[PDB]
């Protein structure tokens, strides 16, 4: 039983053993959540009227990797969107012969309930060139839809960079893709040099895009890109990268390697809430890729006096009062 509520009060972790949390608040009174499962082998979906309710909602496996061929490798970081009356899931997948040969793919469901509904594959979402491609998100602004994602440029020594492009329908991009972020500070390079997990927040006349950098261990952290929402978002000079991490490990709250966030709101739409993953310990045994204990958690997004986002530090486990309406 998930009863609705206008206050947002959560117990972290909200969902254990789920990395890359994506939470979308729909017009039907429900939060929808997708994420990476530790086996990297399926797409699970759950819904709840409240954020905290996600801890007890029954998850459904809606899609499983192919026995062989494309979409037969790793299954990473799906995001469920609602666009033009239809559900879409953007996710990254490798092949059976190379689990790590990752491209973008899209699913679509026309039924109103996406848990019970019928899901249909729509194939790969190609970009300007074939390479390591992952973590596509989409947003709309001033009547134009965009794709923001991470991709390997063979001419650049980084696992991936952040790209933007205009879209032509929810299933394709158009034009040239534009690089708006590449690893350049040392905090983007501990372990491996990486920018990935772009996430879009629109507020205060600006478009904010957080991203994650460094390896997926305790060194994982987040940086910020900002642009004015009246600029040319395909112009790389529209995007300013904050020089320092905007979110990182905090040993005093016991939260390590936080990142790959998404953004949602309270039910009334008035506060912004960041949903992300972190571990509650520092040292990892084996390859960090198969440590399954990145846990999904949430905390409020605060706002500086000047209107830039204040992400603060990962809150300690336990209860967290995010929002009580005045
Ligand atoms: O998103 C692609 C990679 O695999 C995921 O599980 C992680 O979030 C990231 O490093």
């Amino acid at each position: 039983p998930d009863k609705a509520d206008d206050s947002v009060i959560v117990t972290n972790p909200i969902v254990r053993r789920r990395a890359d949390p994506w939470v979308y608040r729909h017009t039907d009174g429900y939060y929808y959540m997708t994420a990476s499962v530790p086996e990297y082998d399926r797409i699970e979906l759950r819904r709840s009227r409240t954020l905290q309710g996600l801890s007890t909602a029954t998850p459904k496996t809606i899609w499983r990797r192919h026995s062989s061929g494309i979409m037969g490798g790793h299954i990473w970081a799906p995001e469920i969107h609602f666009i033009d009356g239809k559900w879409y899931i953007y996710f990254s997948a490798g092949t059976s012969t190379n689990y790590f040969d990752i491209r973008l793919y899209v699913l679509e469901c026309s039924d109103s309930n996406p848990l019970t509904g019928t899901w249909v594959e729509k194939g790969q979402l190609k970009t300007n060139w074939e390479s390591f491609t992952l973590d596509a998100t989409t947003f709309e602004h001033n009547g134009t839809r965009y794709l923001v994602w991470a991709q390997k440029d063979p001419k650049i020594a980084s696992n991936s960079n952040i790209y933007i492009a205009k879209m032509n329908g929810p299933l394709a991009i158009t034009g040239n893709q534009v690089m708006i972020s590449t690893p350049e500070y040392s905090w983007e390079k501990i372990g491996y040099a990486v920018n990935e997990g772009p996430a879009v927040l629109k507020k205060n006349g600006k478009i904010f895009i957080t991203f994650s950098a460094s390896a997926t261990d305790a060194n994982y952290c987040m940086g910020l890109l900002t642009a004015s929402d009246t600029a040319n978002l395909l112009d790389p000079k529209s995007w300013h990268k904050s020089p320092n991490p905007v979110f990182q490990s905090n040993p005093s709250t016991g939260q390590y390697g936080p990142g790959h966030n998404s953004f949602t709101t309270s039910p009334d739409g008035k506060v912004d809430i960041m949903v992300y993953h972190a571990r509650n310990y520092r040292d990892i045994t084996g390859d960090p890729l198969y440590d399954p204990n990145r846990h999904t958690r949430a905390q409020i997004v605060n706002w500086n006096a000047d209107g830039t986002p204040d992400f603060g530090i990962p809150v300690a486990d336990g209860t967290n009062v995010i929002y009580i309406p005045p």
